[PDB]
C-alpha cells in the first residue's frame, strides 16, 4: 500500500543503516549532507516507481487497445499484449510522437531504477574503497586525542597535588596527500552528473504532449497480414503515463533542489570551518597549532569528518564546555579542567 | 485489514521508536508534545490512505464508465482505464466542476502522502542536525549534576563522621547562543504552515459538490474520433470520492485541533516553568542561582528538555523527594540528604 | 482467518505488552482492572471488524444491485459501485429508512475503529503523561522500603550478636497533591463517556428494521438522466449488514457489562483497602503510622499501585509471611524476622 | 493449508508458552491437566474453524442459489449474496427446518470462536488474578526449603568434622484461607458449564436433518416485489454445512471426553496425595509434621502446585533419592545426606 511504501522509504532507516560490523562502532563514515543526498536521490525514484503502480492509483493493466465488439476477450488480450510488445517494433505501430515516447512510457520504471542504481554506485564505491582507510585513521586520531587529554589532566592533577605531537604530525602529513579528497570529489561530481542527466530525461519525459501514450497498433504481420476480419489497426493507450509524468516532474523538482546541495558539497574547503581542533589548543600537552585550512587536500575532508563525528569524544566535549565557559572568562581553563575530572 | 492498519499506526510504536543507537541511551531528544504532534500529523493521513482503500470499504475498481451493453468486457475496461488516464487530458473529458476536482480525486492518496512527508521532514531535520548537540550537552549536564550530588553527599558524610560551578557557567553561556532555539522555532513554524496548507486543501476538497466525481469521458481521439459504433461520450464516476471527502474532513478536524498545540509549542518561554534546577539549590556544593527564564534563547529549550528527561536522574529524584518533604518542614534538608544515602 | 484473528486479539499479548524500556523494569504502571477494560474496549471492536469481513463469513462484494439481464457484467459493476458511492448522495437513492442507515451500514468498520481509537486515547495519555512520574516515585518508594528492611534486619542481627521516616513523609506529602488522581479520574470518565456513546450508537444500529440495507438506487445523473435503455432505478442491498448488527449487539452487551467496572474504578477511595503498608509497621526502623485512607488524593492511587505491584518486593513478601504466621501467634515477629535472613 | 493449521494448533506451543517475564522463572503456575484441558478446549474449535474453510475442503462460495439460465453472472451473485444476508430476514426465506438452523449454519465459526473465548476467559482470569500470589508464595516456599536443606547439611558436616519452622507455619496459615481454592474451583466450574453448553449446542447442530442447509429464498422486496421476469423463489443451499456438522460432532466427542477430566479436577482434595513434604521430614532442621490433607482449603491447592513444580528443586530431588534408597534400608539417611554434598 501507499502508506507501507512511505514507511519503508521515508519513515524507516532506508540506506540510513550504520555499518553492520564492529570495525566502525559509532563512526558515520559519511557526512550527514552526503547521506541525505544519497538517500533522497536513491529512495525517491524507487518510491515513485512503487507509487505509480500502487493498487489504488492503478486502474489495472498498463495498456488497452479497444478491440472490436466481435473480438473475444482473449483476442482483445492478444491485441493488447501484442501492442505492448510491439512498442519496440516500429513497423507495427504508427504514432505521431514517434516510438521513443512509447519506449519511455513502457520502460519508465526501468529508467528510474537505473538512475537510482547509478546514484547509489558512487556512495557504494566510497564506502567500499575510501571508507575503511578514513575510519582507521579517524579512530586512531580520536584515540590519540583521548590519550593526550588523559595525560594532560593527569599532569595537572600531579602538579596540583615523549610529549611528542604525533597526532599533529599525522594531520600535517595528511595535508600533503590528496587521494581521499580526489575520490570524494570524483564521486560527488559523478553523482551531480547523474542527477543532471536524470533531470534532462525527466524534463523531456514531462514535456511530452500527453497524447503520445495513445498509439496506433497493427496486428498485421504473419498469417494475419492479409486477414480480412481483423481491422487494419487499433487504438491503444498506455495507462499510467500521466502518473509517470507527474512523478517525473516531482523527481525533477527534487533533483534540481538537490543539485545545489551537491555543488556546495563539492567545495569542501569552504565547508572546512569552525575549527574542531582549536578547542584542544589550551591543553599543555597539545601543541598550539591548528594548521588545517585553505587546501584541496585530504586534510580538509578529515576536518569535516572530525567536525561530524567528534561529538562522541568525551574529551572533546569537555574541552568544548571549557571553551564555552571561557567566553565569560570568569574562571581559568586549567582550573576548570582539573575540576571537571573527566578522564573516562 | 482495518484492524491491522489501526494496530500498525495507532496502537504500535509508529514513529515512537527511540533512537536505535548507544549514543542516546534513554534520552528522548524530542519533547512529548512535539512527538505527539508529529506522530498524529504523519500517521493520520497514512491511516486514512490505508482506510480509504481497505478491502472492505472498497467496492472494487476506482472508476466505472458504464459502457453500452454491446461493448465487451475489455472494451468497457479500455473505456474505464482511458478515462482514468484522461482525467489529466482536459480535452477528453467535460465536467461541470472542471478538471481540478478530477485531478484531486485521482491523486488524493498522493496528496496525503505528500503532506505526511512534508510534516515528517522538519522532525527529521531536527533529529539529524540539532539532536546530537543537545544530546551531548544534556548528557554532560546530567553527569555533572550526578557528580556534584555525589560530592555534596560525600562532604556531608565526612562532616557527620575546585568547587567551581561548571554546570551553572555552561548554562549561563547557553543563555547567549540561540541557534538551537531558532532551529526549533523554524521547524515548528514550518510544521504549522504545512498543517495550515493541508487544512486549506482538505476544506477545499470536502467543499466539492460531491457530484464532481461524475465526469463525462470521450474516447474519440485518434482512429476512433470519427468511428460511429462508439458513443460520443460515457458516464464515468470516480468511486471512493465520498470516502476521500469523509477522511479529508476527519483530517481537517484533527489538524485544526492540533494547530493550537503547535502554536503553544512555538511560545517556548511560556512553557519554561516549574524550574527543574530549583531543587538543586539546597546542595552546599551547588551555587544558589537558577538564572533560567524570560528569554528567546537556547536556555529555555534546554530547561524544557531537562524538565522532560530529568526523571531518569537518581540525584534529581532524591532532591525532588527532599523538596516535597520540605513542604511540611518537619525535618532538615541536609539531615534528610545524609539519611537518604543515594549516591548510586 | 477467524482463528488467526482470535489468536492475535484475545489469545496474544494484544495491548498487554509491558513498557519496552529499562526505565520500567517489572512495573505494571497500569492497574489490572484498567488494563483489562482498555484491552476489551479496544480489541473487541477491532476483532468484530475483522470478523465481519472474514473470508468465510463474507459471501463477496458488500453490495449487489441486481442489474437487468441485458446489462453486461461491467455495466452491473458500474451500477453496484455507483450505488456504493451514492449512499452519500441523497438525491441518487430513495430509501424508506433514510440515508443515515446507509451511511452507517457503509462506514460501520470506520465507526468501530473510531471508538477503539477514542478508547485507546486516554490510556495512551496516561502512559505518556502521568506514568513516568508514578513510576519514578514508586521505584523510589520500593527502594526505600528495601533499604529500611535491610537496616532493620541488620540492627536485629547486631542486637542478637538518621532513622528518619523519609518514605512516610513522602507519602504524607502525596496526601496533599491530587494532580495524578485528577488525571486518572478524568481519563476513566472520558473512557466511560466514550463507552456510553458507543453503546448508544450500537443500540441505534441494532434497532434498525434490518431492511434499511435494501435501498433504491438511480444511475440517472448526467448523460444517463434521459437515457431510455437504463431502468429508472435498481434494487440494491448492502450485504453483511446483518453481521454488522449481530456484532454491534455483541459489542453493546460487552460494553454495558464493562461500564459498571469503569464506574467502580472511578471510586478509587473505596478500592483503597487491605493496607499494604500495615505489614511494615512491625519493623523497629519503620514508624507505626499508615495514614492512607479516605481521600480523593493521589495517596489512594499510590496505595492502589502499591497493592498491585508490591508482590515483586522480597522485603514485602517476607513481612507478609511474618504477618500471616502472626495470625497463630505461636512465635515472635522479631525472632521470625531474624531467622528469615532475607536481606537480598 | 491443513498441515500448517495442524502445526500451529497441535504440534506447536499454542497456549503452552511459559509466562514471558522474569517474575516466574520456571514456574508453571498452571497444573498440567488444567493446561491440557484449556489447550484442547480452546485450540480444538479454532482448528475446526480453520479446517472447515481450508482451501482444499472448500469448493468455493458458502452458498449457491441456482439462478435461472437467463440470469447473468452478477444477477446470480446478487441472488446468492441477498439470500446469504437474508438468512436473518425471516420473511425473505421459507425453510421447513425454520430460520434458526440457517442462523447456525451461517454463524457456526462465530459460535465456535465464542466458545473458545469463553473457555479461555477463566484461565486468563486465573493467570491475571490468582497466579502472581501463588507464584510469590511458592517461590518463597522453595527458597525456604533450599535454605533449610543447606542449613541441615551444614550442621551435619559440622557435626561430622532460630531453628524456627517458618515454612511449616506459613503452610499451616494457608490451611485456613481459601480464596485461592475458591477461585480455582469457580473457574473450573465455569469451564465445565461452558463445555456442557457447547456440547448441548453441538449436539443440536449435529442433530439437524442435514437438509436444513437448503432453504427457499425470495428476492421479492422493494421494486422487485411485483417484477415478473424474476422467479418468485430460488433454491439456495449452504455449502460446508456437512463439514460443520462433522466437525461439531468431533468437538462434541472431545468435550464429552474432556468433561470428566474437569470434574476430576474440581475434586482437588482427592488429587492431593503423594505428600511432597513427607520427604523433608528426615531433616533434623525440619519439623516432623506434614499436616496437609483432607481440606477444601488453599493448602491442598498449594500441595498440588508443589507436587507439580518441585522437580526443579535440587534439595527436593536429593531428598527424594535419599527416600528411594531408604526403601532398601541398607544405609543411613544422615550418612547419605552428608555423602551427597548437594548444597548447590
Ligand atoms: C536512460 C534513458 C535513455 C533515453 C534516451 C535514449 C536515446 C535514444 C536515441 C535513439 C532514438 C532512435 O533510435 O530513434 C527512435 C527509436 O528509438 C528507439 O527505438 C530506441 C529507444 C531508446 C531506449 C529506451 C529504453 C530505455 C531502457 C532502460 C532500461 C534500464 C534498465 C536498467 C536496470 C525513433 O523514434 P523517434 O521518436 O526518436 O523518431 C521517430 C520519427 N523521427
Ligand atoms: C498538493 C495540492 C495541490 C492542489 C492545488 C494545485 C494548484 C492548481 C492550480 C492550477 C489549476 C489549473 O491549471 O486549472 C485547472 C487544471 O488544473 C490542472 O490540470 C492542474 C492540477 C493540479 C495538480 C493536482 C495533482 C496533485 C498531485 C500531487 C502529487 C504528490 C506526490 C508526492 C509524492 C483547470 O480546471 P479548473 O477546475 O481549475 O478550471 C476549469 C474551468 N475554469
Ligand atoms: C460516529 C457515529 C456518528 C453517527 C451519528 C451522526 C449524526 C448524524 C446527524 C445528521 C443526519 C443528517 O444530516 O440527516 C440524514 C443525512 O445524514 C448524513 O448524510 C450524515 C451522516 C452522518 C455521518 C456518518 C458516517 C460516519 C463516519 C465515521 C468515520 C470515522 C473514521 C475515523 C478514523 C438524513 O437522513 P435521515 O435518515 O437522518 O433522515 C431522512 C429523512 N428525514
Ligand atoms: C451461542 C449459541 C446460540 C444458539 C441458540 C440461540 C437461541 C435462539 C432462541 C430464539 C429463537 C427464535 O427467535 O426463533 C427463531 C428465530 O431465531 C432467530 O432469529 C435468532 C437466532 C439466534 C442467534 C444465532 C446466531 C449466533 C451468533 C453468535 C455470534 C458470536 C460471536 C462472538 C465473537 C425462529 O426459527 P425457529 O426454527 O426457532 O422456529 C421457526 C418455526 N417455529
Ligand atoms: C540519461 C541521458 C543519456 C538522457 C539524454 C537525453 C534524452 C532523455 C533525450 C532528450 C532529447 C532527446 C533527443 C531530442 C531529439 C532527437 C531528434 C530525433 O530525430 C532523434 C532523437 C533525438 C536525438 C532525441 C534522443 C533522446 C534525447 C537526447
Ligand atoms: C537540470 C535542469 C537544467 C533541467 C531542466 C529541464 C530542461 C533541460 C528541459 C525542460 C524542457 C525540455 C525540452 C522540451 C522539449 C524539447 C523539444 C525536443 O524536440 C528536443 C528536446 C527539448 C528541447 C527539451 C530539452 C530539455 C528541456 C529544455
Ligand atoms: C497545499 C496548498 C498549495 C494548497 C493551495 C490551495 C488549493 C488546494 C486550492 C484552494 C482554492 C483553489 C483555487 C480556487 C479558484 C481558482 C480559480 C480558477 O479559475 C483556477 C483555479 C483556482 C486558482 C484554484 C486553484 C487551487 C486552489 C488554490
Ligand atoms: C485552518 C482553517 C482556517 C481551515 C478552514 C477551512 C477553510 C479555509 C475552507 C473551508 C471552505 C473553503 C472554501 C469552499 C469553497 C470555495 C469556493 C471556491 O471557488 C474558492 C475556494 C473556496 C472559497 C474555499 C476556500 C477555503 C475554505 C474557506
Ligand atoms: C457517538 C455519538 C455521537 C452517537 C450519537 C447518537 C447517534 C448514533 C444517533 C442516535 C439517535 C439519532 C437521531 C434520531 C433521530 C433523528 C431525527 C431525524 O430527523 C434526524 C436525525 C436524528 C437527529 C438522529 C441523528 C443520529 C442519532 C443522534
Ligand atoms: C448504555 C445503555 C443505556 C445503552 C442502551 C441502548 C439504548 C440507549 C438504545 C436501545 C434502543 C434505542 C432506540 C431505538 C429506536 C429509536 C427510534 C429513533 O427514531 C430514535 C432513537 C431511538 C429512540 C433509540 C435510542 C437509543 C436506544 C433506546
Ligand atoms: C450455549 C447455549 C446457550 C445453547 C442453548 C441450546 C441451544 C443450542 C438450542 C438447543 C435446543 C433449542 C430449542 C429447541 C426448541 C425450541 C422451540 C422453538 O419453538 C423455539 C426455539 C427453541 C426454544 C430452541 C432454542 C435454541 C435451543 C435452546
Ligand atoms: C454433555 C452431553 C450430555 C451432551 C449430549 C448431547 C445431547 C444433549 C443432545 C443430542 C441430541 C439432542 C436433541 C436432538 C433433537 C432435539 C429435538 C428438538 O426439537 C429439541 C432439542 C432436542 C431434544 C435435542 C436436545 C439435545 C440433545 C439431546
Ligand atoms: C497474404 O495475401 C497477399 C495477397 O496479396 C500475399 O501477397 C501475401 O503473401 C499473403 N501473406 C501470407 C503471410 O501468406
Ligand atoms: C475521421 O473522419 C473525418 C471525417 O470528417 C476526418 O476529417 C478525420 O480526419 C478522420 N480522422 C482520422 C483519424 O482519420
Ligand atoms: C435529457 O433530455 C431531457 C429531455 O427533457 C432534457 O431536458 C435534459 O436536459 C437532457 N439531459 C442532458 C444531460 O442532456
Ligand atoms: C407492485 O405492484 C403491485 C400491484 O398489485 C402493487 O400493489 C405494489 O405496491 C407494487 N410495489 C411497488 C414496490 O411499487
Amino acid at each position: 500500500a501507499i502508506a507501507q511504501l512511505a514507511t519503508e522509504y521515508v519513515f524507516s532507516d532506508f540506506l540510513l543503516k550504520e555499518p553492520t560490523e564492529p570495525k566502525f562502532k559509532g563512526l558515520r563514515l559519511e557526512l550527514a549532507v552526503d547521506k541525505m543526498v544519497t538517500c533522497i536521490a536513491v529512495g525517491l525514484p524507487l518510491l515513485l516507481i512503487s507509487l505509480a503502480f500502487a493498487q489504488e492509483i492503478s486502474i489495472g493493466t498498463q495498456i488497452s487497445c479497444f478491440s472490436p465488439s466481435s473480438f473475444s476477450w482473449r483476442q482483445a488480450a492478444f491485441v493488447d499484449s501484442y501492442c505492448w510488445a510491439a512498442v519496440q517494433q516500429k513497423n507495427s505501430l504508427q504514432s505521431e510522437s514517434g516510438n521513443l515516447p512509447l519506449w519511455l512510457h513502457k520502460f519508465f520504471p526501468y529508467i528510474l531504477l537505473l538512475f537510482a542504481i547509478l546514484l547509489y554506485l558512487p556512495p557504494l564505491f566510497w564506502r567500499f574503497a575510501a571508507a575503511p582507510h578514513i575510519c582507521s585513521d579517524l579512530k586512531f586520531i580520536m584515540e590519540e586525542l583521548d590519550k593526550v587529554y588523559n595525560r594532560a589532566i593527569k599532569a595537572a592533577k600531579s602538579a596540583r597535588d615523549f610529549k611528542y605531537p604525533i597526532v599533529e604530525q599525522y594531520l600535517k602529513t595528511k595535508k600533503n596527500s590528496n587521494n581521499l579528497i580526489i575520490k570524494y570529489i570524483s564521486c560527488r561530481l559523478l553523482t551531480l552528473i547523474i542527477i543532471l542527466l536524470a533531470c534532462i530525461y525527466l524534463g523531456y519525459y514531462f514535456s511530452l504532449s500527453s497524447l503520445s501514450d495513445e498509439f496506433v497498433c497493427s496486428i498485421k504481420s504473419g498469417i494475419l497480414r492479409n486477414d480480412s476480419t481483423v481491422p487494419d489497426q487499433f487504438q491503444c493507450k498506455l495507462i499510467a503515463v500521466g502518473i509517470f509524468q507527474l512523478l517525473s516532474v516531482i523527481n525533477l523538482v527534487v533533483y534540481v533542489l538537490l543539485a545545489p546541495v551537491v555543488v556546495y558539497t563539492l567545495f569542501v574547503p569552504f565547508r572546512q570551518k569552525t575549527d574542531v581542533l582549536k578547542v584542544y589548543e589550551i591543553l599543555p600537552t597539545f601543541d598550539v597549532l591548528h594548521f588545517k585550512s585553505e587546501g584541496y587536500n585530504d586534510l580538509s575532508l578529515y576536518n569535516l569528518f572530525l567536525e561530524e563525528n567528534i561529538s562522541e569524544v568525551k574529551s572533546y566535549k569537555c574541552l568544548k564546555v571549557l571553551e564555552n565557559i571561557k567566553s565569560s572568562g570568569q574562571g581559568i581553563d586549567p582550573m576548570l579542567l582539573l575540576t571537571n575530572l573527566g578522564m573516562i
